[PDB]
RNA sequence: AGGAGUGGAGCCUGCGGCUUAAUUUGACCAACACGGGAAACCUCACCCGGCCCGGACACGGACAGGAUUGACAGAUUGAU
């Protein structure tokens, strides 16, 4: 489905992503969700704490699972998972980035996800 | 009018006093083998050491190379 624009395209994997609790937040889960092979998607984001830690992330999509999209901005990252979920119309408590997250087949494949999806990734 | 006792002896058990780190505590005919209280631990209120949080909920803060949990071995320690 979608419109095939590749951020709100991501946004719709998010949404059950959530439910299906693919994300794979902080460095040693998506270092753990790459050397599984149980990741089905990646986003990177700019430096958060290191410039070492954006150049590592494409070391292991290059050994493992080469999947990577980036999508630059800590703070939407941050944003677009809160607490556990996205959490409020406000939420001053935190925003902060997750810097790059890893998604598991999509979240659910039951619908949309999977074409919005596909049509970007052989591409990219 | 009588019968059997208690008070004497030894022991059991409760109470006072005295001691003691602590000898937990209520009760003075209508308290005193009473608290169905014959306590090894437990009980446990007491004393002496060590550990644990099982401080809800609210508001603010922290914070995804991160809030936070637990632990091998050595030292330490009654203590693994």
């Amino acid at each position: 489905g979608g419109v095939m624009d590749v951020n709100t395209a991501l946004q719709e994997v998010l949404k059950t992503a959530l439910i299906h609790d693919g994300l794979a937040r902080g460095i040693r889960e998506a270092a753990k969700a790459l050397d599984k092979r149980q990741a089905h998607l990646c986003v990177l984001a700019s430096n958060c704490d290191e410039p070492m830690y954006v150049k590592l992330v494409e070391a292991l999509c290059a050994e493992h699972q080469i999947n990577l999209i980036k999508v630059d901005d800590n703070k939407k990252l941050g944003e677009w998972v809160g607490l556990c979920k996205i959490d409020r119309e406000g939420k001053p408590r935190k925003v902060v980035g997750c810097s790059c997250v890893v998604v598991k087949d999509y979240g659910k494949e039951s619908q949309a996800k999977d074409v919005i999806e596909e049509y970007f990734k052989c591409k990219k």
